[PDB]
């Protein structure tokens, strides 16, 4: 039996443990945190994630999809809150079967843990990886108090998150070629209670966005009708724009409140504990981390956030993580040896991780400044016409990322061609009446191969 050691019982680590264990691998999975299935007196505060086709299909192959969806809230469309008009629901894709699911992270983790153990994996909690010795094939683990334990390993999978100890240990034996790109936006999570969302008739079965240019709020629903609101806002004000809103200017809850009443006046009444949340929840940091290589020979490979931290603006990090786990399990299961498997995995997935990293950055502009401009409206309306006349050629980029399993690089490449097609068609035209539709359709057929 082939043996594998996995660091991190997060989303990618637990899924890959399930897929390998049920193929007969001996799987040991080590996790720094305690087991979240052991109930304690602490008050767990878990956020929700948007689960889409790529994540859903990976769970479907694992036999876990139905269990996960039982606990998920359907989001049928995007509820855009633009000042001056009523909130406007934009359906996802073309028909009612194209939805995103809002799923609690801790519930998903528990389901995945149960699934890995049922497939035969052994999960060891309260053991955090501290270092690796690649030449002696040993690693050092330790509990919180610092007491250390050594284990031999044969194949090591670093599924240990954006601050991966495995990636750090790989920097001893190979150049990963890391480039960290910081992001000027931080984020803060605020809460809407069920009473407040019910009192203000906030739609539960939708994803809600409050665009506002260089800042914005997003809200995902929970099963109990509460919402978690995420404010994205610059850490610091730029020197050129010294009065522009930023976190540094929101020192306490009362400034926060005046900000929301002025700039989000229909959302402010719903955030009852805006003051308290603002001061006791930490401001989070966003960053994109790109690696030229993900593995060391046949000994160790990264996946998930350990491999490609990305900004959350597409809701694709977990979706990408689950899709990585599927691909890593398939390559390991079928390769001549572990070395060939890890090379072929990195070669397949690294271009795709780059593509989704780039699309997540760009999607910030789409969500916060594009959805409210006159020019983008005309293009989106021409885009839906094109999807109807050429359905296998013109597939909107958001739809290819979110509702298909087209490799992310091909989605990006086709999206760039569509974007420039729509951009030139609508330029110097104010209405849809002055646009030659068959001209645009002819460029779809000349430039977009059918799927
Ligand atoms: C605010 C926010 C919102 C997001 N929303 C979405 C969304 O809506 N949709 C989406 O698809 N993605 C979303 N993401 C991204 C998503 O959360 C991650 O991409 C996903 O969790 C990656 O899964 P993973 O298994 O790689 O890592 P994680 O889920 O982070 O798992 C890492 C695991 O490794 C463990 N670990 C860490 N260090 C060690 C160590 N030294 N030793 C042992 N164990 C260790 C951790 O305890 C944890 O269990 C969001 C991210 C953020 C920050
Ligand atoms: O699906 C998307 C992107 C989209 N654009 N237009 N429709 N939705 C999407 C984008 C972001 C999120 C998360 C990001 C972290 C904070 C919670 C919300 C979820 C999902
Ligand atoms: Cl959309
Ligand atoms: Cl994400």
């Amino acid at each position: 039996a082939r043996q594998v050691t996995i660091i991190g019982a997060g989303l990618a680590g637990t899924l890959v443990a399930r897929l390998l264990a049920r193929n007969g691998w001996q799987v040991n999975l080590f996790e720094r945190r305690p087991d979240p299935r052991i109930e304690t007196g602490a008050r767990g505060r878990s956020i929700n994630l948007a689960l889409a086709e790529r994540g859903a299909h990976a769970l479907r192959l694992a036999g876990l999809e139905r269990e996960v969806l039982a606990e998920a809230v359907m989001m049928r469309g995007r509820m855009v809150h633009v000042p001056g008009t009523p909130p406007n629901l934009q359906p996802y894709g073309r028909d009612d079967s194209e939805v995103i699911w809002s799923i609690n992270r801790d519930r998903l983790n528990r389901i995945l843990l149960d699934g890995a153990e049922a497939a035969g994996a052994s999960i060891h909690f309260n053991l955090g990886l501290d270092s690796v010795d690649f030449a002696r094939q040993r690693l050092t683990l330790s509990n919180v108090s610092g007491e250390r334990l050594e284990k031999r390993f044969h194949l090591l999978i670093g599924a240990d998150g954006c601050n991966s100890a495995v990636r750090q240990a790989m920097a001893s034996v190979v150049d990963l070629g890391e480039h960290l790109e910081t992001q000027p936006h931080g984020y803060k999570e605020l809460q809407i209670t069920p009473e407040a969302s019910a009192q203000f008739n906030l739609e539960p079965n939708a994803l809600h966005i409050w665009p506002h240019g260089d800042y914005m709020c997003i809200a995902l629903p929970n099963l109990d009708r509460s919402f978690t609101v995420t404010l994205f806002l610059h850490h610091q004000s730029p020197a050129a724009q010294p009065a522009s809103p930023s976190f540094a200017q929101l020192v306490d809850g009362h400034a926060a409140r005046r900000f929301f009443q002025r700039q989000f006046p229909d959302l402010s009444p719903m955030l009852d504990s805006l003051e308290q949340d603002f001061e006791h929840h930490p401001t989070g940091k966003l960053a994109t981390l790109r690696l030229t290589t993900w593995h060391v020979g046949g000994q160790a490979v990264l996946l998930g956030d350990a491999a490609h931290p990305m900004v959350p603006f597409h809701g694709q990090g977990m979706n990408c993580a689950l899709e990585d786990a599927v691909a890593l399990a398939e390559h390991l299961q079928s390769a001549a040896d572990n070395a060939s498997a890890l090379a072929a995995f990195t070669a397949q997935r690294q271009p795709d991780a780059l593509a989704i990293q780039a699309m997540a950055l760009e999607n910030y502009v789409e969500m916060s400044s594009k959805v409210a401009s006159p020019t983008y409206l005309l293009e989106r309306e021409l885009g839906q016409i094109m999807a109807q006349r050429q359905p296998t050629r013109f597939i909107p980029r958001y739809s290819m990322v979110t509702f298909s399993r087209l490799p992310y690089a091909q989605a990006m490449a086709r999206g760039q061609i569509q974007e420039q097609l729509l951009k030139f068609a609508v330029a110097n035209h104010s209405d849809l009446t002055s646009i030659n539709l068959d001209a645009v359709e002819h460029e779809v057929t000349r430039c977009l191969p059918p799927l």
